[PDB]
């Protein structure tokens, strides 16, 4: 009898704490994204009243090492780390210590507690017991983000990243959270390795894939966001936009997402403010600027192969990569970004409008002056028509991937300004 009533008490601890997760897990399915405001109180208040039932239940009985891990599962369904989810799950591993189930809990409560190494044994010993999603999707997440004081062990650490990601969605493909964890994991990849559009295209199909096998995945603000930040560094600034923006409405408590929301409208506002002004500059100044061009400023072509370059206009210029030209203006402004990247600045090479030139993949003291002349060889051109909460923001710009692609004064650029190596 005591056996059968100790499997019925951990059954009902089991339903519990399973409903108590899908409380949380599906509040976007019963509750509107209006209500977002309230989810966290109302997890918070949910586990207390599991806590209290599954207390009910146990009474003063024995706590066996799948209810310690229960009850420190519980513990550990809001955002918050909890040090008494700490000892129960320290507890259970020592009294089973193949329960995979209570090592990955104590790795997500060592995770919360900002103790990453911690967590990261908690998910490769589960993994040394089992192979499991929960263990692969954390692994993933930690691998990320492990501190290395080398720059070659990061890179194999983003690289198993997407490794990890991609073996836990291999293990089930309608999982929408093991769809976001790769798109992370991708994300860092592109970042990491000199931002191939592959692998931010990779990324952006990984997030899309969550959304569209699980529901559930279009109510993750950290997808929203993630996402955001990759369209923001690739210039669909709309896109950037509204992600920041749905990823606030899905946490209004969360600071980041309206932060990069508010830093890049800023950032939107003084650009077009200066590139309407060109940088403030009179037209008496202007025509002194212009007048200081020469041939030698067009300076450098090889393409990674000898090339002769056109020299066109910025007005002449089509949407795209435009083979075959090079154009030629002076700086009259630049922009820095809180993030350092890309480096902006408002170019001129005629009485007509100022156009933009984002510089990525840029060391932090790189830059070009007022008054330099720039040329760019085969310019990547793009109108932007942004459309947000009421406010428009229209300008052109050429994207320039690296600064060894600019000629400054007639000189090229040095290698050391570059941020990945080459």
């Amino acid at each position: 009898d005591e056996e059968e009533e100790a499997k019925h008490v951990l059954q009902k601890l089991q339903g519990l704490v399973d409903r108590l997760y899908c409380f949380r897990d599906s509040y976007f399915e019963t509750h509107s994204v209006e209500d977002a405001g309230r989810k966290q109180q109302d997890v918070q208040e949910e586990m207390e009243k599991t806590l209290q039932q599954m207390e009910e239940v146990l009474g003063s009985a024995q706590v066996e090492a799948q209810a310690l891990m229960l009850k420190g599962k519980a513990l550990n369904v809001t955002p918050d780390y909890s040090p008494e989810a700490e000892v129960l799950l320290s507890k259970a591993v020592k009294l089973e210590p193949e329960l995979v189930e209570a090592w990955n809990q104590l790795g997500e409560v060592y995770w919360k507690k900002g103790d990453v190494t911690s967590a990261h044994t908690c998910f490769s010993g589960a993994l040394t017991h089992c192979k499991n999603k929960v263990s692969l999707q954390n692994l993933s997440m930690v691998l990320r983000q492990l501190q290395t004081d080398s720059g070659d062990e990061h890179s194999r650490h983003v690289m198993d990243s997407v490794r990890q990601a991609k073996l836990a969605v291999q293990m089930d493909v309608l999982d929408g959270r093991s769809w976001y964890i790769l798109g992370n994991a991708y994300l860092s990849l592109y970042f990491n390795t000199g931002q191939n559009p592959k692998i931010s295209q990779q990324a952006l199909s990984a997030y899309a894939q969550a959304e569209k096998v699980d529901r559930k995945a279009s109510s993750n603000p950290d997808l929203h966001l993630n996402r955001a930040t990759l369209h923001k560094y690739e210039e669909s600034y709309g896109e950037a936009l509204e992600g920041f923006s749905q990823a606030a409405a899905l946490d209004p408590a969360w600071p980041e997402p309206q932060q990069r929301e508010q830093q890049l409208l800023e950032f939107l506002s003084r650009l077009t403010s200066l590139l309407e002004s060109k940088g403030k500059t009179k037209p008496k100044k202007l025509q002194s600027m212009l007048g200081s061009l020469r041939p030698a400023h067009l300076g450098p072509y090889q393409s990674a192969q000898k090339m002769t370059l056109e020299l066109k206009p910025l007005s002449t210029l089509q949407p795209g990569v435009n083979s075959g030209t090079v154009v030629l203006g002076k700086v009259v402004f630049s922009l820095t970004t809180e993030e350092k990247v890309p480096f902006t600045f408002g170019l001129v090479d005629s009485d007509g409008p100022c156009y933009a030139v984002m510089v990525y993949n840029v060391v932090q003291s790189w830059g070009v002056l007022i008054g330099d002349s720039v040329a760019i060889p085969e310019p990547n051109l793009r109108h932007h028509q942004i459309r947000h909460k009421g406010k428009d923001y229209s300008f052109s710009s050429v994207r320039v991937e690296t600064p060894l692609l600019l000629v400054v004064n007639g000189k090229p650029q040095n290698s050391s300004s570059q941020a990945s190596a080459t």
